[PDB]
């Protein structure tokens, strides 16, 4: 890689922001030199479920000192689900353990999963408060499923950066927030996750392994985080926020898709 390169990918990126009516918030990170491409790294986009990687954290963090944590089960009935529970409207009545519910709500983006792990925890502020502890300064959960999704303009509520996003992202799944046991647990989640094929997966080679959580809000916008494991070299850390809207899903996937294959190319 280069500096040169980097630059002409950030100028790719400019250009891919023009095919859209909105912004586009990318930071890529190769890990092998800390080498960084960024476009508005430092502006706050919405998150959408991108947090529930954040979430997923800090409930391993406690479960690190509680070894039955885990394997909790949380009761629940039909009046607790909220839109989008692929998982959890399966489950209702004895409902489903501690490790089941990060699964869900990484994997497939359950929603009511995510609210019984925020309430775990003691409110959307202790998600704050461990990104705090983990040196990001930046994330702030102020709701709960599904309100947190409004991406009101100006509204700075359950926003982040990509760039603060990216540096969490990297100090949980390749760095050393969280105990080893942890950390990999956080890794085989979002390798394992169902619901990102078209997008940051779709731009890197087929030979790496990704590991992801997607976000997808209304009016077709998403985004996507995380990392790409290439089979001979260092980890590549990928965040891309949109406030993009699109008339189809394909449209939105496309662009991010797009952007994170600028960043592999910076890096091969
Ligand atoms: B998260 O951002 O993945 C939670 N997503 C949702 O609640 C929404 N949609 O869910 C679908 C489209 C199934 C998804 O792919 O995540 C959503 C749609 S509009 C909105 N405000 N939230």
């Amino acid at each position: 890689g280069s500096h040169m390169r980097n630059v002409a990918a950030e100028q790719q990126l400019r250009e891919l922001e023009s095919t859209f009516d909105g912004r586009l918030g990318f930071v890529a990170l190769d890990t092998a030199t800390g080498a960084r491409i960024a476009h508005r790294a430092d502006e706050r986009f919405p998150f959408y479920s991108t947090f529930k990687t954040m979430l997923s954290a800090a409930v391993l963090a406690r479960s690190a000192g509680d070894a039955a944590l885990l394997q909790r089960r949380i009761p629940y009935a039909k009046r607790d689900l909220v839109r989008y529970s692929p998982i959890t409207e399966k489950h209702v009545g004895a409902g489903m353990t501690v490790a089941e519910l990060c699964a869900a709500t990484l994997q497939y983006s359950d929603n009511t999963a995510a609210n019984l792990l925020i309430a775990l925890l003691g409110g959307p502020q202790a998600v704050t408060a461990y990104a705090r502890s983990i040196g990001d300064a930046t994330f702030r959960l102020d709701r709960r499923e599904t309100e947190l999704n409004t991406a009101i303009p100006g509204d700075e509520r359950d926003t982040t950066t990509p760039a603060a996003m990216a540096a969490s992202v990297r100090r949980l799944l390749v760095g050393d927030a969280l105990g080893t046991a942890q950390r990999a647990q956080l890794n085989a989640w979002m390798l394992g996750n169902k619901t990102g094929d078209a997008r940051i997966r779709a731009g890197v080679p087929a030979g790496w392994r990704v590991a992801d959580k997607t976000g997808t809000g209304d009016y077709g916008t998403g985004n996507d985080i995380g990392v790409a494991y290439p089979p001979d070299r260092a980890p590549i850390v990928f965040v891309v926020y949109t406030t993009m809207r699109s008339r189809n899903a394909q449209a939105r996937d496309d662009v991010i898709a797009s952007a994170a294959r600028i960043a592999a190319r910076a890096f091969v």
